[PDB]
């Protein structure tokens, strides 16, 4: 396939010069198929994302991970046990309410900057239920958080009664223990990538949340309408700072 | 002479025979990747040899294969050298230099204290990439039969990077990067099955192979002999890091905490 050939040429001819040693801290990108680790500067990260995005649109086998490190976007990994083997509905109102509750915990961490800021939430879903096992990722890639703050936010989210209700009404039988408490530290799959035994999560719905420190009770959440218009590998990346839709908002460390 | 039909037949057989091993949630860890079709398979060791016989037939008929085997947590050793030469100088890599390389590699294996007791034949194979990519000359050392824990491979690779005798040997071959030519991911990288390659790159070529005999009772006696009749064997089979049913290469099983190794493979 042409776009896979293009990605192969980019990796071997050009990005090979950024190969990191096993257990390096400069590592930001992991190709688990080739077992290679890279520290890509922002320019070369984008070039990678353009190739991965072309490969994604053609359904190519990818297993790319990004390392969250100490300061990056927030990822929530939900591992659901369901009532049935039917994909739960997860319609915009349920996902919208999830975003609001997630935000209440972010706000309560006290690290948000003053002023008016857009933050984007993306929900990628396991394509099918297997033996009642289901999953979604919540990506807030633009909201740059300290690892310690992510862990704190995740701790609070596990105990959220409203979130547990939403998940229960979706048919989740483990609403108390479905959020991976290591969501803050685990390497995070790039959009279109998966473990070699699984299929890649699919973007169902994204939301734009605007917060304003001057008007704290006004928290508008709206579906993003022209998602297809953007490079989704790029926009959904927790470590990217040069997205078009997703512009970074820097939280206190 | 272009075996269009026979290769197509083998491709259909492979897709059908592999289809039952297509990886899924709850299935075993993928060990075989067909990078052309992007399909991932978990073959029981029992079925690997049948795959290797089909890939060997495809190789001998000049088919462009792109099969990888995954090393996982327990498999044969593979050392991935990217050598920087004087512009486009091809290193001689004659038997005496390669023989000494085997000896040094073995000293680190022995020092790891994972070898099983008794007498064992351990086969070393040297494959070289025919073309220079970017002044880089590619060069694999395969010990496919010596089944090692990933953690032991990483340890052996670390020792080989800092081995003064190995650095000398590489230097005398015309290598200008003897300190940074050994890929520190050598333990985790996929291995192309013999005759497979990246889509427009050319396959690695077997130059020369050695039989080392080790005996736990007599550890200072390390006879190494060039193998003479290499083309007589199924080379996909014998060179495979995951194979256990080779004819030339009989597996020697080193100590591994299999579950521990699977936790450390994060």
């Amino acid at each position: 396939l042409a776009e896979v050939q293009a990605l192969e040429t980019l990796l071997t001819r050009e990005l090979s010069v950024f190969l990191t040693e096993p257990g390096s801290k400069k590592t930001n990108i992991i190709n688990r198929i080739t077992g290679k680790t890279y520290a890509l500067p922002s320019t070369e990260l984008l070039r990678l994302y353009e190739h991965l995005e072309q490969c994604r649109k053609q359904g190519a086998l990818m297993y790319f991970l990004e390392r969250q490190g100490t300061y990056s976007g927030l990822m929530l990994d939900y591992d659901l046990k369901l009532n049935t083997n039917a994909v739960p509905p997860l319609e915009p109102p349920a996902l919208s309410r999830l975003c609001h509750r997630i935000f209440v915990h972010i706000k309560n961490s006290s690290v948000l900057p003053e002023g008016s800021h857009k933050i984007h939430f993306f929900f990628t879903l396991k394509p099918e239920v297997v033996q009642g096992k289901y999953g979604f990722h919540v990506l807030i890639p633009g909201l740059k958080l300290a690892a310690s703050t992510k862990k704190s936010i995740i701790g609070s989210l596990q105990h959220d009664a409203t979130v547990q209700k939403i998940l229960h009404e979706q048919g989740v039988t483990n609403p108390e223990s479905c959020l991976d408490p290591h969501s803050a530290s685990v390497p995070s799959l790039l959009y279109g990538s998966s473990k070699l035994n699984h299929k890649p999560y699919q973007l169902k719905t994204g939301f734009e949340l605007v917060f304003d420190s001057s008007d704290p009770d006004y928290i508008p959440i709206h579906q993003i309408k022209n998602l297809e218009s953007y490079n989704l590998v790029s926009e959904l990346s927790l470590t990217n700072e040069q997205g078009s839709l997703v512009r970074p908002v820097y939280c206190a460390a």
